[PDB]
């Protein structure tokens, strides 16, 4: 509990009390039970609640994360969970993923039934996230599984869960799900690619960190930018090992051909705006402002500005790109985007 409690800071005291009541209930239902690792079962729903609390999930969602296995793993409490934690917690813990039927919106344009549509959908999204948080944690703790069972769940994850994560637009979940699945599915391919990156990545890492520090300090020191900004993040390339190995087979490319240009990402969280439009305006103003700061810092390579804010990819991808001449006279790609954008 002392590990979970700090992550629940974003919730109102009464919302946190519901989560403690849920933890203390799971603590009872899972009393005596053990995982594959000799660890007590309660550690699993806690870790799942931690994943959800890190994502700043709804109070009922975090609570439902502590109770998601009180029906499956140990005991039956369908009317008990409704009696103790409400119907919405009971609904999430019961499984109702239904199916992707967004194409039904397009054909059906035509209230209390359209109001309930939102509350049913948002409840249906919450079900998927808990399943995802659960699966992500299991994969993390997959070292205590026979090497066959390990391969059956990595494939299920790649067929079912990583695509569900994609539907929900949870790229950070999808990334980790794919890469942990890759590790256990083809370990020999994983260890070959991992150690190969740990050769180029260490040499690159010195420059990437110099660049990171230079961009982070340049942005924090700009007065006007920080005024319309809540915060920012300057990272190196993300390194999606499954989507990197996936591309090597498709494109018939070497890994040396992928890392053929040092890259840096700038994720900007702007200050909140009263209306939806004054937010979209703020969201873009900030991005070109960074492009200017970047071009003032490092020399821009002619015709390497890729504006995907103005011309988004068919999947809706927005971001500003520019290849510059940075440290040691090297072509460095910069990608400027907000938290909302991908
Ligand atoms: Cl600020
Ligand atoms: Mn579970």
């Amino acid at each position: 509990w002392n590990r979970l409690e700090p992550a629940l800071a974003y919730l109102a005291p009464e919302e946190r009390a519901k989560v403690r009541e849920a933890y203390r209930f799971a603590e009872e239902a899972h009393r005596g039970q053990l995982r594959r690792s000799g660890e007590p079962y309660i550690t699993h729903p806690v870790a799942v609640a931690e994943i959800l609390a890190g994502l700043q999930m709804d109070a009922d969602t975090v609570a439902a994360g502590l109770l998601h296995d009180t029906l499956e793993d140990c005991g039956v409490a369908p009317e008990e969970l409704e009696r103790r934690f409400g119907p919405t917690v009971r609904r999430i813990v019961e499984g109702e993923t239904k199916v992707s039927k967004l194409y039904k919106l397009a054909n059906l344009e035509g209230a209390e039934d359209l109001r309930q549509m939102f509350i049913a959908m948002a409840e249906d999204v919450r079900i998927i996230i808990v399943k995802l948080a659960d699966r992500l944690h299991n994969l993390r703790t997959l070292e205590h599984m026979p090497p066959e069972k390990q391969k059956r769940i990595a494939q299920e994850t790649l067929e079912i869960y990583a695509p569900l994560a994609h539907r929900l637009g949870m790229g950070q979940l999808k990334w980790e799900l794919e890469d942990l699945s890759f590790r256990y599915l083809h370990p020999e391919a994983f260890a070959s690619l991992s150690a190969r990156i740990q050769a180029t990545q260490e040499a690159r890492e010195r420059l990437i960190q110099k660049a990171i520090h230079l961009l982070q300090e340049t942005l924090a020191r700009d007065e006007l930018l920080q005024s319309q900004l809540q915060g920012f993040e300057v990272t190196g390339r993300p390194k999606h090992l499954y989507s990197i190995w996936k591309k090597m087979e498709r494109e018939g490319k070497t890994l040396e051909q992928i890392y053929d240009l040092l890259a840096v990402r700038v994720i900007l969280d702007p200050k909140p705006a009263p209306t939806r439009e004054s937010q979209a305006l703020r969201e873009k103003q900030v991005c070109y402002h960074v492009l200017g700061l970047v071009h003032a810092l490092w020399q821009p390579i002619p015709g390497r500005v890729k504006d995907y804010i103005a011309v988004p990819k068919p999947n809706g991808y927005q971001s500003l790109h520019t290849t510059v001449i940075a440290l040691e006279g090297l072509p460095l790609e910069v990608q400027i985007r907000t938290r909302e954008m991908h």
